[PDB]
């Protein structure tokens, strides 16, 4: 499974039929037809005593992990009952700036957006809570070319460390409270994850106010290749699946 012409999306049902089933991710935000729900608490994002491990190109992005062994990075609150461990972050961007998100606003899309995954600590680990229908917390924001994004620095540096499918590098001190926009307003609704087993666990808070980035840093991601060392190179662009049919289900809003 990939992100090309054989391999792509609209093939995954093959191999995972729950590609359409009936909670499927990403989905167009309606922003005229979602629902301001009076009863949603604050996001609570603690994040002070986040410790970050390494970054990991898997072949279909690159991946910042986090220790979650203990309630270090946690988030709470909004929508959510219980609490939500960071395991890891992820991008998903495009060849071009008039795409790469894979949540759409009005139809808009955005340059790239960033995931933040989180999983139900009364399941104990991952594993198990991906089987969960409130199994796991995905924090989404967009990213628009504008300014340079001081947060996202060290990312962007450490790269050309992990160019090609399988390389990894150490990556500690990495404080992810540098990549959140100024307001915590968001959309909610029930999804699935967005490659590959793509399992009905999630709980989708995609945030209102996206987060600009300058066109050198989002070059920069470009330049990952989805192949192996020694392989041909396959440029990492376009890693976004398309919106998938809401049918029946509600977006609430914060706001
Ligand atoms: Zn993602």
């Amino acid at each position: 499974w990939g992100y090309g012409k054989h391999n792509g999306p609209e093939h995954w049902h093959k191999d995972f039929p729950i590609a359409k089933g009936e909670r499927q991710s990403p989905v167009d935000i309606d922003t005229h037809t979602a629902k301001y729900d009076p009863s949603l608490k604050p996001l609570s994002v603690s994040y002070d005593q986040a410790t970050s491990l390494r970054i990991l190109n898997n072949g279909h992005a690159f991946n910042v992990e986090f220790d979650d062994s203990q309630d270090k990075a946690v988030l709470k609150g909004g929508p959510l009952d219980g609490t939500y461990r960071l395991i890891q972050f992820h991008f998903h961007w495009g060849s071009l700036d008039g795409q790469g998100s894979e949540h759409t606003v009005d139809k808009k899309k955005y340059a790239a957006e960033l995931h933040l995954v989180h999983w139900n600590t009364k399941y104990g680990d991952f594993g198990k809570a991906v089987q969960q229908p409130d199994g796991l917390a995905v924090l989404g924001i967009f990213l628009k070319v504008g300014s340079a994004k001081p947060g996202l620095q060290k990312v962007v540096d450490v790269l050309d460390s992990i160019k090609t499918k399988g390389k990894s590098a150490d990556f500690t001190n990495f404080d992810p409270r540098g990549l959140l926009p100024e307001s915590l307003d968001y959309w909610t609704y029930p999804g699935s994850l967005h490659t590959p087993p793509l399992l009905e666990c999630v709980t989708w808070i995609v945030l209102k106010e996206p987060i600009s980035v300058s066109s050198e840093q989002v070059l920069k991601f470009r330049k990952l290749n989805f192949n192996g060392e020694g392989e041909p190179e396959e440029l990492m662009v376009d890693n976004w699946r398309p919106a998938q049919p809401l049918k029946n289900r509600q977006i609430k809003a914060s706001f």
